[PDB]
């Protein structure tokens, strides 16, 4: 059920969400062992992400939500990334997609850093890199990443399927030694999030 409509480039949407990929790039703290050195990517493509069922699912259960956190939802657009972007925007979000070796257990993790979400494109740590080259930094090969609707509502503040911590909805991670990262969020049910656009893109070399 689910059709991928291409955005302009020209299109405002395009636009602003180019613009949250490239604003939240940083540095990361194993000098680009897990996604490579860059920072700033071409992006090649982004599309909507459009499926009935799966959207109805996540509408679902954000009304849930937000009748158990006085009316909110707490909704944030955030990345994720994956080698099985194929099965989520197809299937959507589910236990499959968990991080089972997560620090903050076996949940689906996203992030407000692109660069973050961008280690993972590969495999935890960036796996063996791209298929084609074996390499974490290839700037030849294409990526994908999703960003996606997440429904946090009343969210575990951690200063650093299982279940989420008893009366919330989602786990937060907040950055306490690394002053430049943004937070990363834990959620324990695939309803929670709807994968809305896919962007295609390359990592670029540094000049
Ligand atoms: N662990 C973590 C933290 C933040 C974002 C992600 C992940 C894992 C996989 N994919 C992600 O996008
Ligand atoms: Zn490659």
């Amino acid at each position: 059920g689910t059709i991928l409509i291409d955005l302009s480039p020209d299109d405002k949407e395009f636009q602003s969400v180019e613009e949250e990929m490239q604003s939240t790039v940083r540095e990361h703290r194993d000098g680009g062992h897990a996604g490579g050195i860059f920072n700033r990517y071409n992006i090649l493509k982004i599309q909507k992400v459009c499926n009935k069922k799966l959207w109805e699912r996540y509408t679902h259960r954000r009304k849930e939500v937000s009748e158990e956190n006085h009316n909110h939802a707490n909704e944030r657009m955030l990345f994720h990334g994956s080698p099985f972007v194929n099965a989520i925007i197809h299937k959507g979000f589910d236990e499959r997609h968990a991080y089972i070796g997560g620090m903050f257990g076996a949940g689906i993790y996203f992030a407000e850093n692109s660069s973050k979400s961008n280690q993972y494109v590969y495999g935890i740590g960036g796996g063996t890199g791209c298929p084609v080259h074996k390499d974490r930094s290839c700037y030849i090969c294409h990526r994908q990443l999703l960003f996606c609707r997440v429904t946090l509502g009343k969210s575990f503040l951690q200063f650093s399927m299982a279940h989420s911590p008893p009366g919330h909805h989602s786990v937060t991670g907040r950055p306490s030694v690394n002053g430049l990262a943004l937070a990363e969020y834990v959620i324990y049910r695939g309803e929670q999030a709807y994968p809305e656009y896919l962007i295609t893109y390359q990592i670029m070399r540094p000049e």
